[PDB]
């Protein structure tokens, strides 16, 4: 049971060894397509590839490759698309994938610049009046509005398929203060944000899978999806004790490599799940408290 386990791990100081066990148990499947010569410039990181079996295929034509994985959580009945931050030559692909997969929401857990380097292209317009056209994929993207909070921004985007002129609203949930290889500032600030995504309807099974990305699409993104799926599983069962967190992370790792990149990101996942369980089990008021504690204003 997760809170008993948390305490024994903390008491014994053994997060490093627990996280290592995950690494040695994790699935290893091939990534032959990601490693083809023609795709080298579609990958941000040499050592971070989608498995072939779970990769998202673009419905082009010339080259169907994007560095993106469908994490299909069968028992939880929720799917997510995890991807790297788009590169200067893959921003059209990224929006093509959102359109073809019918996603309603994009969760971004990194900043464009982190520690002096460019970890993600500027793939969305910053000003209403300066829309983006992806000529390769025939898509147009316009900023509709934004709601800037102290550590995250929500944007309403309109994505238009220029071939059909159909338009869709995409909500962009941008967490701007989660350091790379780090953890959010508190369970509260993390959960206040996750529940904003949830409240938007972006995670509805009536939409395609939510797109989640950081820079590589594995550390911060795996921590976010792990916490959400564990909360979903105890919610479906109304039974916090039924959730095995490390088993859940190993199931997710069948779909994309490297999910959760440090032992402290694992520890933080336990914290966010233990805390979020209070809301799932019917203490509605904790949501207001997370909002206060997060200092979003
Ligand atoms: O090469 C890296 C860093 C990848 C990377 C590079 C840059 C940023 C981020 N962070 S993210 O944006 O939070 O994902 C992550 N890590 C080693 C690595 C890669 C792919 C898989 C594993 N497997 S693991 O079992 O050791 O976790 C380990
Ligand atoms: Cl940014
Ligand atoms: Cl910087
Ligand atoms: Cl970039
Ligand atoms: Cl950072
Ligand atoms: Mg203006």
């Amino acid at each position: 049971e997760m809170e008993k386990e948390f305490e024994q791990i903390d008491k014994s100081g053994s997060w490093a060894a627990i996280y290592q066990d995950i690494r040695h148990e994790a699935s290893d499947f091939p990534c032959r397509v990601a490693k083809l010569p023609k795709n080298k410039n579609r990958n941000r990181y040499r050592d971070v590839s989608p498995f072939d079996h779970s990769r998202i295929k673009l419905h082009q034509e010339d080259n169907d490759y994007i560095n993106a994985s469908l994490i299909k959580m069968e028992e939880a009945q929720r799917s997510y698309i995890l991807t790297q931050g788009p590169l200067p030559n893959t921003c059209g692909h990224f929006w093509e994938m959102v359109w073809e997969q019918k996603s309603r929401g994009v969760v971004m857990l990194n900043r464009v610049m982190e520690k002096g380097s460019l970890k993600c292209a500027q793939y969305w317009p910053q000003k209403e009046e300066k829309e983006m056209i992806f000529e390769d994929t025939n898509l147009k993207l316009t900023l509709i509005s934004e709601d800037i909070k102290s550590y995250y921004t929500v944007r309403q985007l309109e994505l238009e398929n220029l071939t059909t002129q159909e338009t869709r609203e995409i909500l962009h949930f941008h967490y701007t203060t989660w350091p790379d290889f780090g953890v959010p500032e508190s369970p509260a600030s993390f959960l206040n944000f996750l529940f904003k995504v949830r409240e938007s309807g972006s995670l509805s099974p009536e939409h395609g899978p939510v797109v989640v990305h950081c820079s590589a699409g594995i550390g911060r993104s795996g921590t976010f999806c792990l916490a959400d799926t564990c909360l979903l599983l105890m919610d479906k069962r109304k039974d916090p004790s039924s959730v095995d967190i490390k088993k859940v992370l190993l199931e997710m790792r069948k779909f994309r490599m490297g999910l959760i990149q440090t032992a402290d990101q694992l520890r933080f996942s336990y914290l966010a799940v233990i805390e979020g369980a209070k809301f799932i089990m019917g203490d509605s008021s904790v949501q207001d408290q997370w909002k206060e504690l997060s200092h979003e204003d």
